[PDB]
């Protein structure tokens, strides 16, 4: 459903930006943005990269349009949908946010978050809905 995805998108960003020591201002659910958050935290304990090549192959400005966030976000599904690309998806965005921050363009945080918003609920939410919902994610990532 759209707009649990608007909060859920929201609260991982709001918990990467509060947890690396930025400001988050610039904007049952409970388990799975707990989950969520656990799972980020875990990936990027074991990938450390912070996704170097697909946020240089984005070149993020503020006159980059959905269609090229859209492009670059498609290059973690090649191979289709999975929970650990779903991650990574979660992941990338937290990414970007700080980059966007550290570049002194905190107005594209909002922006990312509307992208990822949109991205999940047209290209994630159809193979979450397949695969059990976020009842499966839980189920699979929660403690």
């Amino acid at each position: 459903m759209s707009q649990s995805n608007r909060e859920l998108v929201v609260d991982f960003l709001s918990y990467k930006l509060s947890q690396k020591g930025y400001s988050w201002s610039q904007f049952p659910m409970a388990a799975v943005k707990q989950a969520l958050r656990e799972a980020g935290d875990e990936f990027e304990l074991r990938y450390r990269r912070a996704f170097s090549d697909l946020t240089s192959q984005l070149h993020i400005t503020p006159g980059t349009a959905y269609q090229s966030f859209e492009q670059v976000v498609n290059e973690l599904f090649r191979d289709g949908v999975n929970w650990g690309r779903i991650v990574a998806f979660f992941s990338f965005g937290g990414a970007l946010c700080v980059e966007s921050v550290d570049k002194e363009m905190q107005v594209l945080v909002s922006r990312i978050a509307a992208w990822m918003a949109t991205y999940l609920n047209d290209h994630l939410e159809p193979w979450i809905q397949e695969n059990g919902g976020w009842d499966t994610f839980v189920e699979l990532y929660g403690n």
